[PDB]
């Protein structure tokens, strides 16, 4: 198994299938081109990866869950749209590049911004977004199942309640904990989830993933605070090296949570964990 | 014979049960919470519930059934004012009398108010526990898949944001006109009806007739009000149907979208129709 050919392959899957929701030759012109400026912006698609491995992990064909993975990265690239508004963070640039609202001006960021949350729910509903082979029997309550999932993990009990506490701004532990959850961790929730949803697997799978996917998610953000403080965090709270330990403790956590999977077909998702774990940027 | 007004007097009641039961009073992301009730409980008229209600009724479902999705249509209804009364965007610091939700909370908690409305639309149309007991259970979970669907369309680059990207660009050609009233309002009517027609058990002519009832009247409105506007920001505020058509002929096309949304109608029982009758009545007859 080769991590780094499977993270190229999904991204460029993930990126095709990405391209193809957006039509580049329709009116309004600016708001296909912000759209697929904010989404076709590169992006290593960790999300969509998380949710076609555990569409795979629970025995599912990753195809089934493709419209899903399009989905949860349309839902991240709107949060970013909105977070980089001046109102809220002000960033005039992401990696190298100039954001959305600085391009586009800001009426047509929040606006894209809600095109793309509506085409998420759009995508995974069509059921010509997916491919021919799917249980005719069973598949349309599991994207009732999985639309809910994504909605639950978006709004006030997920993104952007995280948003919302964030906002209002030294912040307790409680606090710090609730705001990472929120902001950065319901998302993975659901990618993994909605991911095995569709892939057919059952209530036992999808609770084990859940965990490992609340565990990845905490981590992300904990190796982020880290990763900042080197170049209110967790750091500035607890110090780095108590940092590192609560790391070190979700991973392990995490890829105990897979111990109930064949660990053959569990490997990207274990590999995912330590990719997340082990970032440098 | 009917009462148009008990009718929307009782289908307003219920939908603001539903609203009011769909946000937690005291759940721990307060502010939020409070934004988006004041957002959505700061009363209106409820035609789109009421539309999505009333033609689940027309094509024999209970109407029950369809209340889901009835507050769904209002909690997009609601995301899309809450975003577009914005400074950067409309502007608007009333709306129906009442403070708008950036004046009372500031903008960033009225952006993240509106993305909240958005997801809570689907997160409630799609909890198997958002409807009645009755409900068909074999056919029930396609008909939902295809409501979302329907819901989703009506709000992004095929509707409701396509037309106010639209009206925002800044005279305007008719075919531009009608394209962002479409957007703007038609949309929204549309996915109202047809929802409520797909969670009712409609067929999918049934569906189409709906949808095209729904086209006129909302054109239907946004034809009125310029008439009104003349015996009595955007593009679609400086452009006006009179203005391109003279109000004779503004009237004459107000009379042909009231005959096409009443012939929409005509293969359905025309009592169980009469809220969508009398609807179109309304909207043509109003004086404000």
């Amino acid at each position: 198994f080769d991590f780094n050919a499977y993270m190229g392959e999904k991204a460029a899957a993930v990126n095709r299938a990405l391209d193809a929701s957006i039509p580049a030759d329709e009116p309004p012109a600016a708001l296909h081109e912000a759209m697929r400026y904010a989404l076709l912006a590169g992006g290593k698609r960790v999300r969509p990866a998380l949710c076609l491995a555990a569409c795979a992990v629970v025995g599912g064909r990753e195809a089934w869950a493709m419209p899903a993975a399009a989905a949860v990265e349309m839902v991240h690239t709107m949060s970013l749209v909105h977070d980089d508004l001046p109102c809220m963070d002000d960033d005039d640039l992401r990696r190298g590049k100039p954001t959305c609202h600085v391009v586009y001006g800001e009426p047509i960021a929040v606006l894209t911004g809600d095109a793309l949350l509506s085409l998420s729910f759009h995508h995974m509903a069509r059921f010509d977004s997916y491919p021919p082979d799917i249980d005719a029997d069973k598949h349309p309550a599991r994207v009732v199942r999985a639309i809910g999932e994504l909605a639950r993990c978006i709004g006030s009990e997920g993104l952007v309640a995280g948003q919302v506490v964030d906002l209002e701004m030294t912040v307790p532990l409680e606090r710090l904990e609730y705001i990472h959850l929120h902001k950065t961790a319901a998302l993975l929730e659901a990618s993994v989830v909605i991911g095995a949803i569709l892939g057919g697997g059952s209530d036992e799978q999808i609770e084990s993933l859940r965990m490992y996917a609340r565990s990845i998610g905490l981590l992300f953000q904990v190796v982020d605070d880290i990763l900042d403080v080197t170049k209110t965090t967790y750091p500035k709270l607890l110090g780095l090296e108590k940092s590192r330990e609560f790391a070190e403790k979700l991973l392990s956590d995490a890829r105990e949570q897979l111990s109930g999977f064949d660990q053959e077909t569990a490997a990207p998702l274990l590999h995912l964990a330590n990719y997340i774990a082990y970032r440098q940027n």
